[PDB]
């Protein structure tokens, strides 16, 4: 709950970028190693992602503070339709998992 | 029959990929295979008759934890700079074992502008 996921969606295209907002809570100071994955739901570690992009540390970061981000992942990178469950999750520079979003599937809309 | 068989599948594999951008190739090592450290995927233009006929090529991690039997997803990053650029041909991934065997390919595709 460290850092939570935005106004993440049920679905995604496939073969269009992607936009994840996330907010980096009081309770976590971001590291320039830190990143983002999307991780197909029943993953063990972190080194099970799909793709992944760095999350760039916050200029002028405040301790303490409130931060929101967005990072563009390439629809290149994406999975297709494959009926499988994906999720965001935040990994710090050591590889502990502080964040992890609501489930979604490649595929068209409702 | 066919060759090579099927016992590495490539996930998700586009058209085309990008001359200058790092490309993520995506495969599935399925019940039939036992990772090996020395087993490799190579980008091959279409056509290759072995496995020294790659264009560029990177070890196949072995899995963590890995159970025989087991369906394994793994990916794999190329850089740009060791990409072909467009120059028209075609292209495969191919997985090939620490016996020199290939054991998976993938569809087609060429390196160029997206359209």
């Amino acid at each position: 709950a460290h850092v939570i996921f935005q106004n993440v969606a049920k679905s995604y295209l496939p073969n269009a970028h992607l936009e994840c907002h996330y907010t980096l809570t009081p309770y976590i100071h971001p590291h320039p190693k830190d990143w983002v994955g999307i991780f197909k739901v029943g993953w063990s570690t972190a080194r099970d992602y799909y793709t992944f992009l760095w999350s760039p540390m916050p200029e002028h970061y405040v301790e303490g503070s409130t931060v929101n981000c967005v990072l563009a992942f390439q629809g290149y990178y994406l999975p297709n339709d494959d009926g499988e469950f994906y999720q965001f999750c935040y990994v710090t520079h050591k590889g502990e998992i502080r964040g992890a979003s609501t489930p979604f599937q490649f595929r068209a809309s409702s």
